[PDB]
């Protein structure tokens, strides 16, 4: 059928009547699985865990894993996965811990390349795409549209702002607010994504408020509370400023600079 | 020699030689030529040829599509020559129509664990990618480089022949045949003496390319004035018009 | 004791008490398997090689391969694993070379995390942590309780002493001394894993004689040999600081500074 005869489907397990399930993937006891869903053959799913509709799950993916974080204990910690995802050759998914939200959490039209790594009680949103090897230590949300390129280390609670780019090999330990260009190890900001913004239709007004307020933030010398006064004005004007104005203050980590 | 639970697509051509071990697919379009051996956990996509002898490790994808979104479906190819040895979870992408719709890696390479080679790219001959080396889309690398563990390498860029980089190196920019590079970013610290001693360069190339460094590097020469100064010296040995030539058509700038 | 009949179990092959083997996994000849060790799906263990007790091997690992650079040939070598090791996702296990050791060797209770790789003639110790897609070059040592943070790389001969620390994506070209800690594309020292010291009870005069030990030989412009002597006393009151000296006087290719 559509369901390989090589592949072992745990009675528990639910699938939509066209999932396709290659040969040698393992669907465990508790996976969910929805309508459209490609699961290619060598793929280990384990749950608690649910993926959504249109999703593509290449070979020697291990999605909804343990952590090997040695504060989990075995307790039941779910994965949830939204639609029209594509996650590549041996991409790891755990599910997440009972100290935080014991949810890891994907949403829609994410692309998840070849090896990288979604750690424990991250929340990734829509339109994302993490090149290979960008590996989430746990606790990282990564806000819509962010491109965090090959090789990107995030530390541990790290938050990843809406728009924001990330240069190859990348090691973020600090917040990238939303928009903002981020390179190196230790990761530095440069600038706006304005590539990003011009891509995704932003009008001119707005960037020329989101430049402004990079300006705000990073080159008149002063301090976050400071900063984050000096925007309140534009904030209130334009929801994209606002959007930068909420990276900041929320970046529990401080902010990459 | 296949293995009875490897699953071989009509559409494939093996050699009569070849070796495909368990859980193995060979997918549509997929032709392998005489000794090579596909081990166990393998997916090979195509359209795709492999040579001669060359040795496949388990949990390699040689043959998928680029996840790059610019790809569309086009029935674009990989071409791996012989004696080639592919590790433990090598990933090898199929070209795109915006390039020349071809991934092409030559004879004698060795491609270490989870090493990455990207849409379009170009490898020569005898070179070593060590460990979860990655190249990001149309690179080449000429014939006897070794990049160390965990090189990361920019879309376009040139690795001359002989050249070397040290583990965790990220090179932004060409570098020139012989020369060694180190850091991220990648700098230029010296020449793989050592790889031409490995070749059986007489000590008069040796001598001419120590010099040909010095040129290049060391006397705040632009590059315009280096390639006047190197012509004699690449005239009287081939050796030194192979690291002449690297700078010529290294027309993004050179690692520095 | 479950071994899946979807596995392939060589003649030679050695499995105790309780062992279980997932299926499409090989146990390759002369690979001996210690009592209730657990062994995923999709595992390949190549030998000759021992593994002790109550360990676990997830998929897509390759435990007990030989290093790739032919210019290695030779037989037989050795990989040496004992109990209680966690060995995630698709890690790589090298055994070792004639021209070296003949033998890669881990202890008891390590923890080694998705996409770690272990090179030719390597000793690991005990109760050490390699997080994500640690590196070991080939012939690196890393004594007990050290940790190294996710994508650390490690050069060839180099010495991971006892309690040390590697922040995530550090590149090692030096011997790490015992309990410091190690940041950076080259790899520098800040610190001591103070942290790390307190939660294995170190007592705080321990912990003092270590802040002054780490204070004479990195903070106060003394040669190496200086170093020693002045330590000499210190190294006879406290094991804590002879283990400490012991990492500096066995490191003549050089110390992290
Ligand atoms: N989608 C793709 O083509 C590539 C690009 N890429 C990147 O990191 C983006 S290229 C950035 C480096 C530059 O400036 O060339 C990348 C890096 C490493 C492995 C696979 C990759 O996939
Ligand atoms: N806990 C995990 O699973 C994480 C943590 N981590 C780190 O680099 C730092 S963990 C510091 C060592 C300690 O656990 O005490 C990490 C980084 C990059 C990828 C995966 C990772 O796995
Ligand atoms: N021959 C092998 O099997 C090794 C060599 N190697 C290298 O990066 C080259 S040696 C690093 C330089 C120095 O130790 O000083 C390497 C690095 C990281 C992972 C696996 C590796 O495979
Ligand atoms: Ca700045």
């Amino acid at each position: 059928s559509l369901i390989d005869p090589r592949a072992i489907i745990d009675p528990s397990a639910r699938l939509a009547a066209d999932v396709q399930v290659g040969p040698w993937s393992i669907v465990g006891a508790e996976v969910e699985i929805g309508e459209g869903t490609v699961i290619g053959p060598h793929v280990v799913l384990k749950g608690p865990t649910k993926i959504g509709k249109h999703n593509r799950i290449y070979q020697f993916s291990s999605v909804g894993e343990d952590t090997p974080d040695l504060k989990y204990k075995g307790e039941p910690t779910r994965l949830v996965i939204g639609d029209h995802n594509v996650i590549r050759e041996g991409v790891t998914i755990h599910r997440g811990t009972v100290q935080d939200r014991a949810e890891t959490t994907i949403g829609d039209h994410n692309l998840i390349m070849a090896y990288a790594h979604i750690g424990h009680d991250s929340v990734i949103g829509n339109h994302c795409i993490l090149v290979n090897n960008t590996a989430l230590a746990g606790h990282v949300h990564v806000d819509d549209w962010a491109i965090l390129s090959g090789y990107t280390l995030v530390h541990q609670y790290c938050r990843i702002g809406a728009h924001s780019f990330s240069g190859m090999g990348s090691a973020i330990g600090k917040d990238v607010p939303a928009y903002v260009t981020v390179f190196g190890n230790p990761a530095e900001a440069r600038s706006m994504n304005f590539e990003g913004m011009r891509r995704r239709g932003f009008s001119s007004e707005a960037i020329h408020a989101l430049r402004r307020a990079y300006k705000v933030v990073y080159r008149q010398g002063h301090t976050v509370e400071e900063a984050l006064a000096e925007l309140a004005e534009s904030a209130a004007q334009f929801p994209e400023v606002a959007v930068f104005r909420d990276s900041i203050q929320s970046a529990t980590r401080g902010i990459t600079r």
